[PDB]
């Protein structure tokens, strides 16, 4: 679990969005596993606007942060799950690191701000949904 709180927006994994997220929907994209909902309170986070390929992510299944080198956002095949059929997930970045299903939502940050959130994983890999291209989050 986990979310990014920026301005009057809450960014979550689309597969973990609540009834309230859907009732206050701003934008969602099944191909990216992202959903953004509106909030009444002003958020705590800054979004990176950069091309970093190194950063640190929070891994809830270890209660620890780990440094990672990750690939640029791209279209990556993701196996079928209870949430989605087998498909290509876009804007996904992979890295070697521990993750388990419940780790989705963990933030990936570089020196410039929030890069994205944990969205996929398996066998010593971890995938992050990028949010750096969503320029409207800052306005
Ligand atoms: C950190 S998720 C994870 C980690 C390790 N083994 C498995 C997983 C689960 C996982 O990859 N997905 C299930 C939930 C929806 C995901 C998606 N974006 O399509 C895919
Ligand atoms: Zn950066």
């Amino acid at each position: 679990s986990g979310a990014i709180y920026v301005g009057n927006y809450r960014v979550v994994n689309r597969h973990l969005a609540t009834h309230n997220d859907w009732a206050n929907l701003v934008w969602e994209d099944s191909s990216r596993d992202l959903l953004v909902s509106s909030t009444t309170a002003q958020g705590c986070d800054t979004i990176a606007r950069c091309d970093c390929q190194t950063g640190v992510y929070y891994c809830s299944s270890r209660r620890k942060h780990y440094p990672v080198s990750f690939s640029k956002p791209s279209l990556i095949f993701v196996e079928a799950s209870e949430y989605y059929p087998a498909r290509y997930q876009s804007h996904l970045m992979l890295a070697v690191g521990h993750s388990e299903p419940g780790d989705c939502g963990g933030i990936l940050r570089c020196q410039h701000g929030v890069v994205g959130i944990v969205s996929t994983g398996g066998n010593g890999l971890v995938g992050f949904a990028d949010v750096r291209d969503l320029l409207w989050l800052d306005e």
